[PDB]
Protein backbone atom coordinates (compact mmCIF):
# COMPACT_ATOMS: atom_id res chain seq x y z
CA UNK A 1 0.00 0.00 0.00
CA UNK A 2 0.82 3.88 0.05
CA UNK A 3 5.07 4.29 2.75
CA UNK A 4 4.08 8.17 3.61
CA UNK A 5 7.94 9.11 3.92
CA UNK A 6 7.85 6.17 0.04
CA UNK A 7 5.87 9.19 -1.34
CA UNK A 8 8.21 11.71 0.17
CA UNK A 9 11.55 9.69 -1.05
CA UNK A 10 8.39 9.72 -4.85
CA UNK A 11 8.61 13.37 -4.68
CA UNK A 12 11.95 13.69 -4.01
CA UNK A 13 13.75 10.93 -6.40
CA UNK A 14 11.11 11.83 -10.18
CA UNK A 15 12.34 15.05 -9.39
CA UNK A 16 8.86 16.50 -10.90
CA UNK A 17 8.42 17.52 -7.19
CA UNK A 18 11.34 19.71 -6.05
CA UNK A 19 11.89 22.91 -4.71
CA UNK A 20 10.25 23.83 -2.08
CA UNK A 21 7.05 22.24 1.02
CA UNK A 22 4.87 22.65 -1.56
CA UNK A 23 6.40 20.42 -4.33
CA UNK A 24 8.33 18.49 -0.71
CA UNK A 25 6.48 14.84 -0.69
CA UNK A 26 2.45 14.58 -2.68
CA UNK A 27 2.67 17.07 -4.98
Amino acid sequence: GLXRKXLCAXAKKKGKCKGAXKLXCKC
